[PDB]
C-alpha cells in the first residue's frame, strides 16, 4: 500500500540525490518536494564531502584489515539479491540506499502476487542489510540538515524492519 | 468444506465476542453457543483487561517504543489481502481474529472456484500471519477459559496450516 510504496520511493529519492550531489549537480524539483514533504530542508552538500560517504570510510570503528575487503562484503549481498554495481564504490551510500530500493520494489511485487514466504524473505534480507550495513553508515554521518533527515528515515525504517520480525523471533 | 467453514465460523465468532468485551456488552447466545460446542466457557472478562490484549502490550521482547511502527507492519500486512483495521488498534486480538476470517473465507470462494494458485497463496498467508502475528499475540494471553481456548484453538490451526502446506 501507500506506506510500503513511500519507503520505496524516498530511498530512490535519497540515493537520486547523493548520485547529484555525488557529481555537484542540482536536485531536480521532483526529488526535492518528495523529501521536503517532510519539512524544511536543504540539499547544500558539496562533492567534497559527498564522495566520502562510505561505509568503510565513516565507520571509524573498522579494523583496517577488514575494511580491506569491506567491499567484497557489500558487493555478494548485492549479487544475492541480483543488484548491480555501479561507478561509486559498493559502500557509497548512494548505492546502499539504491540497494534499499531494489529491495522494496521487489517486496511490492512480491506483496501484489500474494507471494507471502518469499516477501517475507526480503523483507529479512532488508532488515539483514540495514543492520550489517546501512544503519552503521547512517549512524556515523555528520551533522548536516540532509544527512539528519537521512538519520532519522533510516533509523525509523530499521525500527519498522525490526517490530515486522520480533515477535516470530522469540516463539521457541 | 465442512473443515473449513468451521475454522472461519470459529475465528468470526471469537473476534465478535472479543468486541462485545471491549465495548462492556453482554454475549449473545448464538456466539456463546459457537465457543461453547467445544466445552463450557466463561465469557467474563472484564474491558479494561480486553482492552489491552494487544501484540504490541503481549509480545514481550517489543519494548513499548515499537508500537506505532507494529501498528504500520500489522496494516501493511492486511492492505495486500484487502482487508482494514476497524476503529480499534491493528494489533488487537479481535482485529487478528477477524482478518484470519476474512482469509478462510477467501480460502472458501477459491476452493469452490477450483483456483487453485491462488488458494494455496492464501493458505500460506494465514500460515505466515499466525506465526508472524497472531501465534506470538495468544502465546502470552493470561489464563482464563476464554483465553485458554484462543491459544490452544491458535496452536492448533497453526499445525494444521503447516501440515497442509509441507506436504507441497
Amino acid at each position: 500500500g501507500a506506506m510500503t510504496i513511500g519507503r520505496a520511493k524516498v530511498y530512490a529519492t535519497l540515493s537520486k540525490i547523493f548520485y547529484h550531489l555525488f557529481y555537484d549537480e542540482a536536485i531536480p524539483k521532483d526529488c526535492r518536494e518528495i523529501i521536503e514533504k517532510f519539512g524544511e530542508i536543504d540539499f547544500n552538500l558539496r562533492s567534497v564531502l559527498v564522495r566520502e560517504l562510505r561505509g568503510s570510510v565513516l565507520i571509524k570503528d573498522m579494523p583496517q584489515s577488514l575494511a580491506e575487503v569491506y567491499e567484497s562484503v557489500m558487493k555478494d549481498f548485492y549479487e544475492r539479491y541480483g543488484f548491480q554495481a555501479s561507478e561509486l564504490h559498493a559502500d557509497h551510500i548512494a548505492v546502499e540506499l539504491a540497494f534499499m530500493s531494489k529491495l522494496v520494489e521487489r517486496e511490492i511485487s512480491l506483496a501484489q502476487q500474494m507471494k507471502e514466504e518469499e516477501l517475507y524473505k526480503i523483507r529479512a534480507a532488508q532488515h539483514r542489510f540495514i543492520k550489517a550495513h546501512l544503519q552503521p553508515l547512517v549512524k556515523n554521518l555528520p551533522s548536516a540538515p540532509l544527512l539528519n533527515f537521512v538519520r532519522d528515515f533510516v533509523r525509523e525504517d530499521a525500527k519498522y524492519l525490526y517490530s515486522s520480525l520480533v515477535g516470530e523471533k522469540n516463539e521457541g
